[PDB]
């Protein structure tokens, strides 16, 4: 079950990054230019986990060369929740969806992320129901 979806580009705040016009699937726009250092942050629009435990993140994600990764976190930096890696799929507009696990608690959250490497774009996140 479906938590929530944000649009990467519906940040309230952001360092580093440029949005674009997508052709993925539903149109609208990407994040890109992400490099080491550049954050995004969704504190504007927080999240209700419904009770702690496992949740899954969802990624739409793009990238010519691969080698990028991200933290997955609180806005602000702590605490942090996950991290990923980020998978070459053939060019800056060839969209693939990545995923991983992380422990949420209960509670309104204020989810952020942070760029380990870059090399990507991101469409959307979507947060997940495990169990
Ligand atoms: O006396 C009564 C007033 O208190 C009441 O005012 C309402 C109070 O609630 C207001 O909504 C608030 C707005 O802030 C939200 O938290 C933010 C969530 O995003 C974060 O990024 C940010 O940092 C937080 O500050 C909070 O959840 C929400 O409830 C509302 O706008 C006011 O109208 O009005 C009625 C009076 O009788
Ligand atoms: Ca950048
Ligand atoms: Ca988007
Ligand atoms: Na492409
Ligand atoms: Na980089």
């Amino acid at each position: 079950m479906v938590i929530a979806t944000i649009q990467a580009e519906d940040h309230s705040q952001q360092s580093g990054t440029q949005q674009e016009t997508t052709t993925d699937t539903g149109g609208g726009k990407n994040v890109g230019y992400i490099d080491a250092g550049d954050w995004l942050s969704y504190a504007g629009t927080p999240v209700n986990i419904p009770s702690s435990g496992s949740y899954l993140i969802e990624y739409r994600v793009a990238s010519q060369n691969g080698g990028g990764s991200l933290t997955f976190e609180e806005a602000g930096g702590a605490p942090v929740h996950g991290t990923i890696a980020i998978p070459a799929t053939g060019g800056w507009q060839t969209w693939t969806t990545i995923q991983h696990t992380v422990n949420l608690s209960a509670g309104s959250h204020q989810f952020g992320i942070k760029a380990n490497a870059g090399g990507w774009n991101l469409n959307w996140i979507r947060i997940n129901k495990t169990h």
